[PDB]
């Protein structure tokens, strides 16, 4: 499994970037979409996929121990959805 | 909805390099992440989330031309895991 130490020796590799400027704009990625992705604002990226969110409904349970409802509300969560390029190049 | 030159300008604001190199690591970031995902690895990116592979299963399923049953094969797909600061971020 990578970390971001990995990839961002990687991305320093691809590029000619020094790691320490590769590692701040790795930082920055993450930073950005998550910006983007709080004011309610999808993330398009060529070659790669789209960043958004999606409401996931509400549900209703039982605590197995207790026995007590559980009521979880509906709620707002971050989602991908991969490119053409990206899933061909898993599949 | 932000696009892939939108990203590029905040991550050049973010850490002070030039938006040409923002462009080289924002791309070269895709590229890395697809490589991982290629090789069957996954990479955790803490503070955002998990890029991973998951295999869709193998099942019976219609062939919308003959309408006819079809054994459908098994198929790996790209999928991302958000980690708890971005889903903190968006709800």
């Amino acid at each position: 499994m990578a970390n971001k130490q990995d990839l961002i020796a990687e991305v320093a590799a691809k590029t000619g970037l020094t790691k320490k400027d590769s590692e701040k704009a790795v930082n920055a990625f993450g930073e950005v979409v998550t910006e983007f992705l709080a004011k309610g604002e999808k993330v398009q990226l060529i070659g790669f996929g789209t960043f958004e969110t999606r409401e996931r409904a509400a549900r209703e349970g039982r605590n197995p121990q207790t026995g007590e409802a559980i009521k979880i509300a509906a709620t707002v969560v971050p989602a991908f959805k991969a490119g053409k390029a990206l899933k061909d190049a898993v599949k």
